[PDB]
C-alpha cells in the first residue's frame, strides 16, 4: 500500500476538483481579451488534472458583453475558449479531449454600463463532458 491518505474515485467528482484549481470562472479587462500569466499557471494545473484522467473530455465556453454585435461577439467568445484550449494542449492535453463553444453574449451575468462589468461578463468557463 502507498504512503499518505487513500485516493479512491480519482476522477469520480473531478468537476469539483477542476473548479477548486480554477477558484471559479476567469475575466478579461483593459484590452478585453488578454489573458494573464497568473491565470496561465492555474491553467498549467488544470492541464495536469485533465492529463490525470484522459478518459474524461472537457468543454470550454466563453462570453462577451453585448456592446458589440454577433459578427464581433462570435469570434470573441470563440477566441476566449480557444486561448484556454491552446494553452492546455501546449501544457500536455490531447486536442481530442478539449471542445470549445462561442457563448457570445447569452445568459449574461453583468451589465455593460461599466468597464469592470464588461470584464465580469467577458468570462470564460470549463466543464467536464
Amino acid at each position: 500500500a502507498p504512503p499518505g491518505p487513500p485516493a479512491s474515485g480519482p476522477c469520480a467528482d473531478l468537476q469539483s476538483a477542476i473548479n477548486a484549481v480554477t477558484g471559479g470562472p476567469i475575466a478579461f479587462g483593459n484590452d478585453g481579451a488578454s489573458l494573464i500569466p497568473a491565470d496561465y499557471e492555474i491553467l498549467n494545473r488544470v492541464a495536469d488534472k485533465l492529463k490525470a484522467c484522459p478518459d474524461a473530455r472537457v468543454t470550454i465556453n466563453g462570453y462577451t458583453d453585448n456592446t458589440g454585435s454577433e459578427g464581433i461577439n462570435i469570434p470573441l467568445s470563440a477566441q476566449r475558449a480557444k486561448i484556454v484550449a491552446d494553452y492546455l494542449v501546449a501544457r500536455g492535453v490531447a486536442g481530442d479531449h478539449i471542445a470549445t463553444v462561442g457563448l457570445g453574449s447569452v445568459n449574461p451575468i453583468a451589465s455593460n454600463a461599466t468597464p469592470e462589468g464588461r470584464a465580469k461578463n467577458r468570462r470564460v468557463e470549463i466543464v467536464v463532458n
